[PDB]
């Protein structure tokens, strides 16, 4: 299958490492224009050597006003993954009012922020483009202590669908992604201890986790126009949890 | 059907008004002690007239500070009924920062502030309870003018199913109501154009919006124990929209 | 909260024992004239000891021809709860085309059978009216060696919304109940085993399986017009299992 | 992307005309092993002559013992598309027996019969596999006059859950997607009226009707390792008509 991001811009937030991360590199050898979006200049750093062209921008996306002038020219995009977010666990009895803010400040928000500029550009162009908002299996099914991260990612896919309500019409298509456990320093966390991990695995028909690869390949599909007919949506990439 | 909430304590959040109000009338003849809160002394001081022994509380619920303190001690109540809301209606180009902030402050976590008081005498008491969130329609389907509104709702909506799945072995039960346009204030800001509440009410098996007394009427089912096997719920109250 | 079921005729399947059973029971002790519809003849005849007056009609509802005399001439109801149905489990590998062919003229097309009587009936009075399909929890999550029975539930649920769609606009509202495990006949037959059913109870935020006054509960909710704004819906009786 | 579906055995049925047909077409291309099969004849007839190499099976697929000795030698199977359905329209008060018998027995029951063949065939093998189940987006959500085709999908969405999660285990996936209509002479039925199409078109954001390649682009992408992480799914095509 050919996907045709080849000399396309595409922007990636969060592009600091694990899914974001990969999905630049995947993004670079596909032969696409890359903007990495992310926070720790440290690893914009490191990215740009293994992926020269891509023009690294840092910023704290859970910040309005430093986000909107430091991303506000970033000139012609056509593609976007949203995919920088933040995960903050607390019981319920224990959420917080920070932890709440700024878990929706980045998880949302910049969302909504970034979607707005790239948006606007590709309308002015008058072309056509897609987004991919990277939310989670928790986005549909609950887990412990993460009231605050699964609000988010319910939030995510409902956003996700009015924008695609709007941008409908302008040719602009916007889907997510709802993986299950991924394995990076937000997986190799909470999902440390076997008997932790275990008793989430025994949900999973195919017994396994996801990877990067797995994520990035749905990111790369709905981002081609092999599914110009996909908008609104939430392809799973959760091993069947949600089936069962 | 005996719903028993009699002489139990309820407290209704945004009972100044609309289902709010209605809500805390309905409470008031099942003879439930009422907590009605709300950001008009106004509204609290006319329903006290109608239902004497209901003890009103004023504060903006969108604070924290303001919230945590003027319900510090609001004594032992039993039922909730989370139902103030804001709805700010900007097209997906025009969201602003503090739109998307208040009403994600108002609808969502003032929500888990007071819920967060209540369940903890529950559990303190070692009492079962039940709560209520008021969703929409929009929390699954998307409207124009309505990307942060229907987030706020989309995000309810799993904020409610972590909350029954936590609270659920203390025996406290968490549903939320999600109902279609209702001709309060609220309703009677967007819907107020004919051609937009028609092809609205297109969509709609029943051909016409729904009443406050129905989402009352969902409320006090699911606040009842004729409901206890059901939490982490959505009963919607839109005519079959979600149907087609 | 006074339903108002009280001098209407409901016609009530699977009346012979279970949720249909107690389901007649509630119904007649309220008021409401009951055609009770069963399989087992010592089945209808303690239930009209039990309920002096119930109509009795005893007939195989998986019987298209034996269903359309035996009920054809039944007069004008004015409600109606699908509750008949099979339960037949075979791993997927060994599902056989009896069980297939059995499962769907029961738990699903008799529905429709019935459904066209008596919705015909209420049409042709130009009367409002109301029907309550029982599904299940399984209609929404796969379940082992229940991918036939899942299966007719699942088209059990969209039924539901394509009866309510078309049936909307002769204010007559369709609606699905989708309970947990029940320890009646069906229930206490493959759930027996406690291994079995703890791998079932691990699963329900409220930690206990469904009972019988539940799903009444939530039947007469729904045949009641306190819910005259709910159509199309699948009320989950399964405590929290859809939720996590 | 490389789907690496090149030199794999294929099975497609309804490969005689509109997606079928084009799924093999596509999956010929890839330099895959297709064996097509469909109920007319004349069609294997042509699309033989146009994928030279392809292995037709003429057959009713609503026929459990024709089929059972049709395909019982069919050769190991890798990849599974049942696409074979049929659309029975009519109005809810007006669907016959008949109607439903066929309906639930090509569009469901088979399915069921060709995928326990492959299943049990790729387990032998100790192979991993994929299947993918042709649905359809009134699925989920209701269209007038189509209780019975809303219910096969419907009933067919469950299906694949249950496979998925039986099948996980065996590295087998099941997934299925969701196209709105398709204007083949199925779809150039119930949807050529100007009127009909019109209504359709205005609940679909990106607005505009499917083609046959946006659903096989996503058939081949669920067959393909690309999503090995996805099971138990239904990916839309319907162009946003679930978001809103
Ligand atoms: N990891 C999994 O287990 C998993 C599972 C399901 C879903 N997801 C979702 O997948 C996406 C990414 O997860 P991941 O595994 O890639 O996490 P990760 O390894 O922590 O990477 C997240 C990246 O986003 C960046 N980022 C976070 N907040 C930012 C902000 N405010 N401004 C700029 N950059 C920011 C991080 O930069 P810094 O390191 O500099 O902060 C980091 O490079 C998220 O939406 C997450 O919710 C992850
Ligand atoms: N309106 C509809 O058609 C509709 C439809 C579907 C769902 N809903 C939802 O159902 C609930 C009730 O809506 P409604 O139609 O009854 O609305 P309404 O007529 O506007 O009344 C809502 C009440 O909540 C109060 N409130 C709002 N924000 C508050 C805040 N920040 N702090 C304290 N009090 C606040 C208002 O009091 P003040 O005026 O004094 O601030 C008002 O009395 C909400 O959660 C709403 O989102 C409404
Ligand atoms: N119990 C469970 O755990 C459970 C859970 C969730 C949902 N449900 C659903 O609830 C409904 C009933 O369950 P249940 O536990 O009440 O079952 P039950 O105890 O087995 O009784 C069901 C009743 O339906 C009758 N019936 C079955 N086939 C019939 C036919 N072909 N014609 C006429 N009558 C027929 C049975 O009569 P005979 O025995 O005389 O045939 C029986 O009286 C079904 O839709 C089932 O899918 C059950
Ligand atoms: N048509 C649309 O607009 C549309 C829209 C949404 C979803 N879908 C779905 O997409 C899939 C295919 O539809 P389509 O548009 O391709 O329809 P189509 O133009 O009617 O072609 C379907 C093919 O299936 C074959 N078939 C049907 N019954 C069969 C049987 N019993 N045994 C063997 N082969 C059989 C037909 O063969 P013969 O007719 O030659 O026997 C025909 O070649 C289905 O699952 C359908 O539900 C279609």
């Amino acid at each position: 299958m050919e996907l045709f991001l080849a000399g396309r811009r595409v922007l990636v937030t969060g592009a600091g490492k694990g899914i974001g991360r990969g999905t630049v590199q995947a993004l670079h050898a596909t032969g696409a224009r890359v903007v990495a979006v992310s926070r720790t200049q440290a690893d914009l750093d490191s990215l740009v050597r293994e992926c020269p062209g891509i023009e690294p921008v840092c910023v704290d996306l859970g910040d309005w006003e430093a986000t909107e002038r430091a991303l506000g020219s970033v000139g012609p995009v056509d593609l976007l993954v949203n995919n920088a977010a933040v995960a903050l666990l607390q019981p319920f009895l224990e959420v917080t009012k920070e932890a709440f803010d700024r878990s929706f400040e980045v998880n949302l928000r910049a969302v909504i922020q970034v979607s707005q500029i790239v948006a606007r550009g590709l309308i002015a162009r008058g072309v056509p483009g897609a987004i991919v908002n990277v939310s989670s299996q928790c986005s549909q099914r609950a887990v412990t202590n993460h009231s605050v991260y699964c609000s988010t990612k319910g939030a995510l896919d409902m956003l996700t669908k009015v924008m695609a309500l709007e941008l409908g019409p302008h040719k602009i298509r916007v889907n997510a992604v709802n993986p299950t456990v991924v394995m990076t320093s937000m997986g190799q966390a909470t999902w440390s201890d076997p008997h932790k991990a275990k008793t989430m695995l025994n949900r999973i028909p195919l017994g396994k986790f996801a990877e990067v690869e797995h994520v990035v390949n749905a990111i790369l599909f709905l981002l081609s126009d092999r599914s110009g007919m996909t908008t609104g949506s939430t392809l799973p990439v959760e091993g069947g949890f949600w089936a069962c």
